[PDB]
């Protein structure tokens, strides 16, 4: 089966790519696996596969770290993401995000139910497993639990059966048969949870599948619209109906090739201690435990020689940056276009800790709108910050057509030189904020409200008559024939490969 | 003579350092020399020495580009700056800025007058030179003139004789015996010019010395206090009295080893077209010519085989970043300390196009002040933005003790995660602004006023009880013994030199 449709095949793809380090000597899931993975993420090294995890029993489990993190080379920087999607390993960010958006104007391709798959090779009933006895990692030294769930997919369905959501949300072991985790507004797992709570009759049927088809974990990390079943969106994007098997203990359906599946319920009434956790923005607040949602596990099924993917998240660069930021930016690009705004490209610069999105403006279209910065900033921020796709983003930077938003240095240049602090910005205090950002939940103001801004790095003539500068750079401040002569004589004169 | 005291010796030092490319074939001063130099600056290559400049006659002149730009290696990144100051080539930014500040609490060491020096080896009187016939560079394709002056020192003295200022300000050729250039508030050349204008009796005696002692061009680029003669400050910093010779046609004194000296007057009444120029923030606005100050040249003296230093300035990284930004930041650090503010370090991140300064706070001292963000931001911004040392800086970022302000990635991390937009910021609209920033002079508001901000990236507990987080990074979220084990086993496991 293809790498984008089968996690086991994805691991083989990383090996073939010379992008895997297999570690066959004993590694402790208490911090060691995650420390190695953290080092990998901070240095853009090969992904680690821990084949000999201290505490692994009866097949549960090996760990793959850094599944969606960056490669060292510029030419295949995003190759691990490309390998989630059947794209060439040299694919650009633009090409990856376009692939992720391509299903948004296609009919869904609903999944196909099959009678069995590798995820049924082994099972443990409620008398046979204990989550406290598995080699669940302690990911950061101050975490408030062992975070089993950093790269699996939660599966919950609306009470009326019409929407099945797949998403990533963290969860940690509570006791032998429970997890606690984040379930917070406006996330779809929370929206669905609320539907069950208002119905008031039963806990939410739930499954958590680890080592799912890579294309499915990508959509799990993307804020596709309310009501849209991720499986059919992935089917459309990949051109293939995903094969799913029914859970044993409930009527949810999981990918046939899932490495590990937990089946059970998400409580509509119970909570338990959750966190703290070393989060996407690079911080942990030791001791800041709060009550989180509580999951009961009734059954485990798993592949022979199951592999658990793990994100050792925090400071740059890991899945919480490459996937959360970029996929939010993609959805924001589309949202803006659907609201008739002249946005061509969007990206969350890593330098911003993926709290900014830079929006590239088609300034020919902007000029035709015969508008102003104040008005335009207001319109953009209203669209984005009132929508779920804008949840994680606290600063929008509007830039003109000369800026490549996928290049952080160029975004920082434009922001620092073209947006006058205060005057060229509009603050938004009556929008939902992301509490996980330290300046929100641990800051001076409301944890859940405000703290957002549109920063307009469009110059005045971009609204009127057109760009009225040239850059003072090699590219723009010298004629073509001279530039080429300089380049052609560069090594001859005594000065200093694409792939590397 | 030492490299820090003699420009010719500095050029030899760069050669010895394997940090020079000598180009002995003909190079056109019309764009080609500056294009090569621009490429060097954008790639951190070796400095170019153009020994065969088309139009060089009777010894005027060779060009050295990129004299204060960066080296490629991390270990000697700032080595060219270190070579201005007799520091080891591995000197840190902190060490360079401390050297530049060291004279601020020392007695001046006044200069020594000597009867002659190399700068008197050749001369051209007013019947013998024509500035339009020298190989003056066109630095950017849209510049409004040939900018002879990008790395020399203007020398002007107060009418009462008590202050002699040395500074860098650009100037271009106007005609055979005049330059035009920027002379703008609050710069010392402008302050002195104003004194002569109010006296109303004569034009300002002036000299412009190119290829001065490297320690002197550093102080020329630094906003040392009003009234302080740079020569005595350099003397103190270097521990040696600078040797100066008298001009032939006026009573100013120039460094004995200056490569090229122009003597004449800065008019108190005349102006001429100046600019546009590709400036420090990375832009040129073609056609934006404005009236500038007008200089009359009466005499040229020069060394045999004179070398003109040239900054091909614009986008990162060149002298306008390494020297303007860093030296402003140094002076701001000292200013803050002298105003009893608990600042330990300051740097202008290159990523900000040197429009920001990050201020590292001693948060033990801050806690003892029993203050708040609003109050502290206000106090810091009042000190800095009401002072000349703050002129070029539009954003101050306050960070706590865990942030290395000399590392832009860490400044950007702290700004993006710890400063809530709006709430954690104070805008300053009634301060002098830097018109050269595009969002000022070519922006939506007053060109010369406002557009400044203090952004407080101190977390709330840094004002009260102390830091209450750990970073989710390799360094902070794993114990020492584990980190060391990981590092020791890194290459053994299969993962990937200081000098490179
Ligand atoms: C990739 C990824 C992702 C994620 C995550 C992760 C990862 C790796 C981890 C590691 C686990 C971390 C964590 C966190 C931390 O940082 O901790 C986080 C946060 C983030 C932001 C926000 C808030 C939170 C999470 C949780 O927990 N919760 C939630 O909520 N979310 C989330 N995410 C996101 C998501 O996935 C999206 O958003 C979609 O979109 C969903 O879907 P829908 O369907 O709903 O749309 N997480
Ligand atoms: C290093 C350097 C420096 C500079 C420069 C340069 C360089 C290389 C060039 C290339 C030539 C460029 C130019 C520009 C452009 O960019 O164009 C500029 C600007 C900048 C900012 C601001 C405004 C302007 C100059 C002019 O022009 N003007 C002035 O004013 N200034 C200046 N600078 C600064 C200075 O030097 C300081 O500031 C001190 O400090 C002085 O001294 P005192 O004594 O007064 O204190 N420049
Ligand atoms: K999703
Ligand atoms: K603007
Ligand atoms: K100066
Ligand atoms: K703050
Ligand atoms: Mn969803
Ligand atoms: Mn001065």
């Amino acid at each position: 089966q293809p790498a984008h449709l089968c996690f086991r095949s994805f691991v083989e793809a990383l090996k073939v790519d010379n992008d895997l380090v297999e570690i066959n000597t004993p590694i402790d899931p208490n911090l060691e696996a995650a420390a190695i993975t953290r080092r990998v993420c901070e240095t853009n090294d090969k992904a680690p596969l821990f084949n000999n995890l201290i505490g692994m029993k009866n097949g549960l489990f090996r760990i793959l770290g850094a599944p969606g993190s960056l490669r060292k080379s510029s030419a295949d920087r995003y190759g691990r993401l490309a390998r989630h999607l059947a794209l060439p390993p040299t694919a650009s960010m633009r090409e990856i995000l376009d692939k992720m958006l391509s299903a948004s104007d296609m009919p869904p391709i609903p999944p196909t139910i099959v009678p069995t798959g590798p995820c049924k090779e082994n099972s443990l009933d409620d008398s046979e497993f204990d989550l406290t006895e598995l080699p669940v990692p302690l990911i950061h030294k101050s975490d408030g639990g062992k975070y089993i769930q950093t790269y699996g997919m939660h599966i919950v369905q609306s009470p009326d059966g019409t929407w099945t959501n797949w998403s990533i949300a963290r969860a940690m072991v509570h006791d032998k048969n429970h997890l606690t985790g984040l379930v917070i507004p406006p996330q779809h797992i929370w929206q669905i949870h609320q539907m069950w709570k208002k119905e008031g009759r039963s806990d939410v049927p739930w499954a958590l599948a680890f080592g799912v088809p890579p294309a499915a974990i990508m959509a799990s990390s993307m804020p596709i619209p309310d009501g849209v079943t991720e499986a059919g969106y992935v089917g459309a994007m990949t051109g293939s109906s995903l094969e799913l098997v029914k859970c044993d203990t409930n009527d949810l359906y999981v990918p046939a090739t899932s490495e590990i599946v937990l089946e059970g319920t998400l409580s509509i009434s119970e909570t338990g201690p959750e966190g703290p956790f070393g989060e996407m923005h690079g911080y942990i607040f030791p001791g800041d435990t709060h009550l989180g949602a509580k999951y009961k596990v009734n059954r485990i099924t798993y592949r022979n020689n199951a592999i658990m993917p793990m994100s050792s998240c925090g400071r740059l660069t890991d899945e919480t940056h490459t996937m959360i930021g970029s996929l939010a930016a993609a959805e924001i690009r589309k949202l803006c276009q659907q609201n008739d705004l002249p946005i061509t490209d969007a990206f969350a610069p890593f330098e911003s800790q993926v709290t900014w999105v830079a929006l590239r403006v088609d300034t020919e279209k902007l000029r035709a709108m015969k508008t102003t910065s104040e008005g335009f900033r207001k319109r953009v921020g209203d669209v984005v910050f009132n929508h779920k796709a804008g949840y994680t983003i606290h600063r929008l930077v509007l830039v003109g057509d000369d800026i490549d938003v996928y290049e952080g240095k160029d975004v920082l240049w434009a922001f620092s030189t073209r947006c006058r602090p205060g005057m060229d910005e509009t603050l938004f205090e009556d929008v939902r904020g992301l509490p996980l950002i330290p300046y929100m939940g641990h800051g001076n103001g409301p944890a859940h409200r405000g703290g957002k801004v549109v920063s307009d790095a469009l110059m005045p003539t971009e609204y009127t008559t057109g760009r009225n500068w040239e850059a003072a750079d090699f590219n723009q401040s010298y004629p073509e024939d001279l530039k080429q002569k300089v380049l052609d004589n560069w090594t001859k004169m005594g000065f200093s490969h694409h792939h590397h």
